[PDB]
């Protein structure tokens, strides 16, 4: 839980460790040192305004010997000189005070600091306001590429994108015999140094301590503008994603014979706002990443090396990831408390046969070849998406029983369960109705009903739970309980997912104790 926890293992690049791991606590220290009216330079070399976030050095020593001695030295040097103030400061033979063993860096578990589109926009405005320039001139402040034939780092206008396309978890080989620093290292050097030097210049700034970037609670407090500006890199507003062979033009030669279940009209513009960043989809790869169209060179009907042989279908369909359409949507439906009551118990391993047609369009040609340029795809799509721009439907309340008393099950111990059926259906619907994804993929008004009344044709008079769950045991499938289990698992299961009362232990909340 400790986002300020740093696991110092700098010296394992030399091979197996001799000792249990160190775990330095950045806040204990920053708190202590800010008391002593001592700033960051107490532990970090400042070179022309810019701090290094290496501990008490600018270079890493080249033997284990030297590194470990430099650590010990600089660590215990300050301890020695604050013995008066902090007599409890670990001393040297006190191996376990520093080598405490296994650790978790809190920040590795908490959610990532990122510049989402709204926050990114604030940085563009602030940087522009600082350099007293028009927004398009701000980018050079932060975005760069290495020029081999110029020996330095330059701003490549029109090549901006996520830092992670070069700054990765395991750093890439530089050109060059050095590394491109990791995401973690590039981010700290970059983000915090700028935040520090703007707090110094006493302008409005961002966080410099661990808790400010790495706890959900600080993240939640970050200011958002009322409007998010468009971050425009040549993306379409809508495009048609179609089976066939696509050249870098965006041109696809399509054989309509080969193309079923049908082209997908994708709302790119809506997604930038639904997702709130670009990299979640235009993901970093082992070697790089780009804002490139997924399907041109990387994800093909067959599967190319450039996309690790992940096919078009797979890149759209794969479960268990947020990079694909179905993967992201089902990730959300199962994570959100308002969706998870119906979605968590659904099977997690197959794509639903009901879902195909909510993405794949009908009524395109079923044979013939056609060349579709980029602009014709994007035009057709925008027209398909607006023409569905549909009032979604729910079941008239008069068709939804109001309240039910359930008395299916002597040697009993409980009265009949009272069950506020219409009010629950209303709450579930009113919350799903906030989600354009729910409203689209629900389709029919009867669908939501199926979250409880499942495994049968949708109906306004669905069968009784007993009709399937009171069947003899040898007739039920393995995950098809008897009737008490059906009710308990579905009722209580949803209450536990959605965090609603009565809780599983609040027996009497559903059924009052019996009068024997
Ligand atoms: C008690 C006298 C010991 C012993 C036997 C060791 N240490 Fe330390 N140690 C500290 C820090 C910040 C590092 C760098 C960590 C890293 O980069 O991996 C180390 C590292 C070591 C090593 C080399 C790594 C290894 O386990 O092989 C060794 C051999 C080692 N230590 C032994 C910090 C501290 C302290 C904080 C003030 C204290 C006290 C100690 N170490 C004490 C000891
Ligand atoms: C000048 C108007 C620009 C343009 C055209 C872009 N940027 Fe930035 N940017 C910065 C950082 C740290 C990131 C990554 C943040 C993260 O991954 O959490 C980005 C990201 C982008 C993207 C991709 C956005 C995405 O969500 O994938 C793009 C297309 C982009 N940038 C273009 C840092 C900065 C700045 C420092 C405060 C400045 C100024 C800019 N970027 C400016 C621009
Ligand atoms: C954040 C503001 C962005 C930006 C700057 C871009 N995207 Fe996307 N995008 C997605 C998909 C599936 C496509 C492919 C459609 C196809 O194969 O043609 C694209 C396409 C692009 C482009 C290229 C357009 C071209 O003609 O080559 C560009 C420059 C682009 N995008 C930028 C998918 C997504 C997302 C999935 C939910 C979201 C989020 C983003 N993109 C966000 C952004
Ligand atoms: C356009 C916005 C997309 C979409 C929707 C996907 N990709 Fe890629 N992909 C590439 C590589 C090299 C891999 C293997 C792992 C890696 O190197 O990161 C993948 C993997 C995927 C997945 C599977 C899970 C995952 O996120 O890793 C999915 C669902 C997926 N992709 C979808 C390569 C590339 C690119 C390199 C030229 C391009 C561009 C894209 N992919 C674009 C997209
Ligand atoms: C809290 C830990 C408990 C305990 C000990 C029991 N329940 Fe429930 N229960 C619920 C429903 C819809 C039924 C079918 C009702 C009926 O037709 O009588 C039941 C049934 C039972 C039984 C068997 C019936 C009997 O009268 O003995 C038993 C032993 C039982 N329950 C124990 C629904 C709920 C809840 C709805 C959200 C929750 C909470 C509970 N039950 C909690 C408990
Ligand atoms: C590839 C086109 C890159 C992108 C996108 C980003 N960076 Fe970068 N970065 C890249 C290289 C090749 C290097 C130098 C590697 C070396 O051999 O030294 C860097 C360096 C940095 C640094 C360190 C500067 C130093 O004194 O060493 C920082 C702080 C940094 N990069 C940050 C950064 C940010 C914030 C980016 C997105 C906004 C970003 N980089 C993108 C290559 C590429
Ligand atoms: C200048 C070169 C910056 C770099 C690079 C990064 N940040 Fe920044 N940050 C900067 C400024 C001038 C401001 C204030 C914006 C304004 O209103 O004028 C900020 C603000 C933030 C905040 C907001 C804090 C809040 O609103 O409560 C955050 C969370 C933030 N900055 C984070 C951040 C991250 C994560 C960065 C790298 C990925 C980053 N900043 C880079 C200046 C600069
Ligand atoms: C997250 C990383 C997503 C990916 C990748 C894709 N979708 Fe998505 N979609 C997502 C959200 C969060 C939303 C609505 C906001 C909400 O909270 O409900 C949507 C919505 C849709 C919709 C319905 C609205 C519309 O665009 O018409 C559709 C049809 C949809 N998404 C389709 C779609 C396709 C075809 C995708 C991949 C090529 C895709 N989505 C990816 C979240 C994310
Ligand atoms: C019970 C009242 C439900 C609530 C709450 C939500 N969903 Fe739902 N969803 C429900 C059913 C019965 C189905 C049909 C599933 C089937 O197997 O046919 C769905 C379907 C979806 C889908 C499509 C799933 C897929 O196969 O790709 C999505 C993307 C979806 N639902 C999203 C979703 C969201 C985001 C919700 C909270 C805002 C939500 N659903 C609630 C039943 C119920
Ligand atoms: C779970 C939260 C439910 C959703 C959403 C809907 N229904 Fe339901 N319903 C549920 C239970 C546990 C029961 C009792 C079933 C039993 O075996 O006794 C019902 C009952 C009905 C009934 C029967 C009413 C009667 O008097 O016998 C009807 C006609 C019915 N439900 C319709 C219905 C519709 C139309 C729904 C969506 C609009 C719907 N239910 C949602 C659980 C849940
Ligand atoms: C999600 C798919 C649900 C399932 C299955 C069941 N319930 Fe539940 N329940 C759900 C919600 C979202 C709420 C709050 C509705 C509101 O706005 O108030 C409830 C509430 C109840 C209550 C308390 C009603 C109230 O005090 O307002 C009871 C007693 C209750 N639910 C019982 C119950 C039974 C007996 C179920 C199986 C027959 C059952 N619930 C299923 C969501 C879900
Ligand atoms: C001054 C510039 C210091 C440097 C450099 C290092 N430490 Fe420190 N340390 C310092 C103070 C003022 C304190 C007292 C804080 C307190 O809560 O009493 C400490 C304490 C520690 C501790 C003990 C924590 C506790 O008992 O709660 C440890 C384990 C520790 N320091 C380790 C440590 C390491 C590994 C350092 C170099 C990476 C290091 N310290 C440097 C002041 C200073
Ligand atoms: O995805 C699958 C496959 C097996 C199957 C079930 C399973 C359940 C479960 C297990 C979890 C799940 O949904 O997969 C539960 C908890 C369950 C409960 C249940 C309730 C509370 C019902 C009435 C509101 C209900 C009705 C019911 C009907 C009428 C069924 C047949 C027409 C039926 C079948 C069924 C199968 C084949 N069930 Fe159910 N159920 N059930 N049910 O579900
Ligand atoms: C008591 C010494 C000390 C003080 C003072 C100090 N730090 Fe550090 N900081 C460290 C140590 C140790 C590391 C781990 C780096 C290493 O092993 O070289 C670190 C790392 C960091 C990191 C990177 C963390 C990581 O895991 O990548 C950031 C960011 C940072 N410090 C910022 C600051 C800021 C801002 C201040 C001013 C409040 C500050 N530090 C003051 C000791 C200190
Ligand atoms: C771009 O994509 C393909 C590269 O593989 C080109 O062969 C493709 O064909 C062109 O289509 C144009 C439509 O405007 C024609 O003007 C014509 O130049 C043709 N080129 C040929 C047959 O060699 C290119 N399309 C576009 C829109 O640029
Ligand atoms: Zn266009
Ligand atoms: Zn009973
Ligand atoms: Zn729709």
């Amino acid at each position: 839980p400790k986002v300020d926890a740093i696991v110092i293992d700098t010296a394992a690049v030399f091979g197996k460790l001799e000792q249990p791991g160190v775990v330095f606590y950045h806040e204990k220290h920053t708190t202590a040192l800010e008391k002593m009216a001592k700033d960051c330079t107490s532990c970090h070399v400042e070179t022309e305004g810019k701090l290094s976030f290496k501990f008490a050095r600018t270079v890493d020593p080249t033997s284990k010997n030297a590194m470990a001695e430099q650590y010990h030295a600089n660590c215990m040097a300050c301890h020695e000189k604050v013995v008066g103030s902090y007599p409890t400061a670990p001393q040297a033979a006190e191996c376990k005070r520093c080598h405490v063993g296994p650790g978790v860096e809190g920040a590795t578990v908490t959610p990532k600091p990122s510049l989402d589109l709204n926050l990114h926009g604030r940085h563009v405005v602030a940087e522009a306001k600082r350099l007293q320039v028009k927004e398009d001139e701000s980018c050079k402040a932060c975005h760069h590429t290495y020029d081999e034939a110029q020996k330095k780092l330059v701003y490549a206008k029109g090549e901006e994108g996520s830092c992670v396309y070069c700054h990765k978890q395991e750093p890439l080989p530089s050109p060059v015999d050095r590394v491109v620093p990791s995401t973690r290292d590039a981010s700290h050097e970059s983000c915090v140094n700028c935040h520090l030097s703007t707090r110094k210049a006493q302008t409005e700034s961002g966080p410099v301590l661990c808790v400010g970037c790495h706890t959900a609670e600080a993240q939640a407090a970050w200011k958002k503008t009322a409007e998010t500006p468009r971050l425009f890199r040549g993306q379409p507003d809508a495009t048609l994603l179609v089976a066939g062979a696509a050249t870098a033009n965006g041109t696809v030669d399509v054989n309509w014979a080969a193309a079923g279940p049908g082209p997908v009209a994708f709302d790119h513009k809506a997604h930038e706002g639904f997702v709130g960043n670009c990299v979640t989809c235009h993901h970093p790869t082992q070697t790089g990443g780009s804002l490139a169209a997924c399907g041109v060179a990387c994800h093909t009907t067959t599967g190319s090396k450039d996309g690790n042989f992940v096919t078009t279908a797979q890149s759209a369909h794969q479960l268990g990831v947020t990079t694909s359409c179905v993967g992201c949507h089902t990730t959300q439906a199962n994570a959100r408390k308002e969706c998870a009551g119906c979605h968590a118990p659904m099977q997690k391993t197959a794509l639903s046969q009901n879902s195909c047609i909510q993405c794949h369009e009908a009524g395109f040609p079923t044979s013939g070849t056609q060349t579709l340029g980029k602009e014709e795809r994007e035009a057709t799509a925008a027209k398909i998406l607006a023409a569905k721009d549909e009032k979604p439907k729910t079941v008239p309340l008069e068709n939804v029983p109001e309240k039910l008393t359930l008395n299916y099950m002597k040697g009993d111990e409980w009265q009949a369960a009272e069950f506020p059926h219409r009010k629950i259906y209303q709450k579930l619907v009113e919350e799903a109705a906030k989600s354009p994804m729910a409203n689209h993929f629900h389709g029919d008004a009867l669908t939501m009903c199926s979250g409880c009344h499942h495994n049968a044709k949708p109906s306004l008079n669905p069968p009784k739970c007993a009709s399937c769950h009171s069947k003899p045991f040898q007739e039920r499938t393995a995950n098809q309980p008897g009737l008490k289990g059906a009710f308990h698992n579905q009722c209580i299961g949803c209450h536990q997912e959605m965090q609603v009362n009565p809780k599983a232990t609040d027996c009497q909340g559903c059924h009052k104790p019996k009068n024997s």
